């Protein structure tokens, strides 16, 4: 019963433009729950900007992605717009598995060789919108224009044995990105990146990350928040048991002056650094590719939880730069075992500015620059967070 996209008018040569044949297909799938589009193993399919869209497409479809999708490499090729490659959209209980590729071949982007003016952000991968019950399972995304992939608007969302693989020098090449999503569990996972392995912005609650590695990449993130003076709402974070190798972060929580909302209820546990630059860091003076200027608003960052984390460092090992305006509140370490890498390393010192906390043990290096008071300017802002839905 499974619909093989090569009975539909795929070619499977890599060279003939299958995306009609890919939508035909899909028309198919739509109209039959739990129905199975299969892009068999052993076939590589050219398939340009696409979007299974599914207001009226039934339950518990299964895209299953055995062999290889592969994107176009010229402008023309691509078509209006460059504003996406895959999207599914409005779908409830969508399934893509399988042990199959999606390659972006991001070099032609990355290297400027489209044959046009390059868009700032590139086409992510593989986007999910609007959806209720995701899951991402087996696949590897390598190679994206930009990001591999994103969940916005999306509830309910499992991603397990997943790859990302793009060059650690690739640009703006982030892993996982979701936005504006709750309810989301992504494990058992490989993320090579050239940013962020998996970012998290506004509008994410509930989301648990574990027994994922990341590495080349930028770490693990939250943000960057607020940025155009905008507020942001994050909450119910959970890292648990994973390794950065080679990152220019491990936990990261990132907001731009001027922000307003709140990140709040953060857990970051049973993490392994490798000669990771800044291993532990929260920066709301966050300006990569804008102004750097402060501002009265801060998104309010709090209860912020950092439990056995181990390894080395080539940076400050432990950086908490919270807004003059908006001090961070409720941070707390416990089992934190970081060593330098280098004699240089070894002179940097935990930095603290207007973050308050406790250390619920020795940590190494120490960190003595926490503050234990409460902080009367914290809680003043608080008409300026506004998350009620978190
Ligand atoms: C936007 O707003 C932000 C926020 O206000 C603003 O950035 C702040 O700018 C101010 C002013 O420039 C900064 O404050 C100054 O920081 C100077 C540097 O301090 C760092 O380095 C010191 C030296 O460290 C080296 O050497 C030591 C050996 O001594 C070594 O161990 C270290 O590892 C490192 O190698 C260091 O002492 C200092 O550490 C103290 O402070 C930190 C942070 O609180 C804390 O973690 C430590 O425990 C320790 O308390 C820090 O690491 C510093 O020299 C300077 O101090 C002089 O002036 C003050 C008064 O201003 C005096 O009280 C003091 O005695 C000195 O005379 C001052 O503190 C501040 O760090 C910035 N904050 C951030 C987050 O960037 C931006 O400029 C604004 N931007 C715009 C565009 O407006
Ligand atoms: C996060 O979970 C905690 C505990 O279940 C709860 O107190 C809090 O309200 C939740 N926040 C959300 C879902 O935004």
């Amino acid at each position: 019963g499974t619909i093989n996209v090569l009975d539909h008018g795929a070619k499977g040569d890599g060279t003939s433009d299958d995306t009609k044949a890919f939508e035909d297909a899909w028309q198919v799938a739509c109209k039959v729950a739990a129905s199975t589009l299969l892009v068999p193993s052993g076939s590589t399919f050219l398939v340009g900007p696409v979007s299974f869209l599914g207001k009226e497409c039934k339950e518990k479809i299964v895209f299953q992605l055995e062999g290889k999708i592969i994107a176009p490499t010229s402008a023309s090729a691509w078509g209006s717009g460059l504003l996406q490659w895959i999207e599914f959209k409005a779908l409830q209980g969508i399934t893509i598995k399988g042990k199959g590729i999606i390659d972006g071949r991001g070099s032609v982007w990355w290297n400027d060789m489209m044959g046009t003016k390059m868009p700032r952000t590139k086409p992510t991968a593989l986007r999910f919108y609007g959806s209720n019950g995701v899951t991402v399972s087996g696949i590897t995304i390598q190679n994206s224009p930009q990001t591999h992939l994103k969940f916005d608007n999306c509830i309910s969302i499992q991603v397990s044995d997943f790859t990302t693989s793009s060059p650690g020098d690739s640009p703006n090449t982030d892993g996982i990105h979701l936005q504006n999503s709750q309810d989301a569990v992504i494990y058992r996972s490989t993320l090579a990146c050239g940013d962020d392995c998996i970012s998290i912005q506004t509008g994410c609650s509930n989301i648990n990350i574990h027994d994922v590695d990341c590495g080349p990449g930028h770490g693990i993130s939250i943000g960057g928040l607020g940025k155009d003076n905008t507020k942001a709402c994050v909450s119910n974070i959970t890292v648990r048991d994973v390794t950065m190798h080679e990152t220019t972060n491990g936990v990261r929580i990132k907001s731009w002056q001027g922000g307003s909302g709140s990140v709040k209820q953060v857990m970051f546990s049973n993490i392994q650094v490798s000669n990771v630059a800044n291993p532990i860091i929260i920066d709301q003076y966050y300006c990569d590719g804008g102004g750097c200027h402060n501002e009265t608003s801060a998104v309010a960052v709090s209860n912020i939880n950092y439990i056995n984390i181990k390894g080395t460092y080539t940076k400050e090992p432990v950086r908490f730069a919270c807004s003059d305006s908006l001090p961070c509140t409720g941070i707390s370490l416990s089992t934190i075992e970081l060593k330098p890498a280098t004699g240089k390393a070894s002179s940097l010192d935990p930095f603290c500015w207007k973050a308050h906390g406790e250390l619920k043990t020795k940590t190494l290096p120490p960190i003595q620059c926490l503050k234990t008071e409460k902080s009367p300017e914290a809680a003043s802002r608080s008409n300026n967070d506004a998350c009620h839905h978190h």
